[PDB]
């Protein structure tokens, strides 16, 4: 599951991924995260 920090970093994550690029690439390029459960933090809301 994939969690973003704020919704300019989710809409970021979305545009990373158009090209097919790894999940974990766009996490560090956009500051979302990938966890291996399906509960995002409050901190990562978004």
């Amino acid at each position: 599951t994939t969690c973003c920090p704020s919704i300019v970093a989710r809409s970021n994550f979305n545009v990373c991924r158009l090209p097919g690029t790894s999940e974990a690439i766009c996490a560090t390029y956009t500051g979302c995260i990938i966890i291996p459960g399906a509960t995002c933090p409050g901190d990562y809301a978004n």
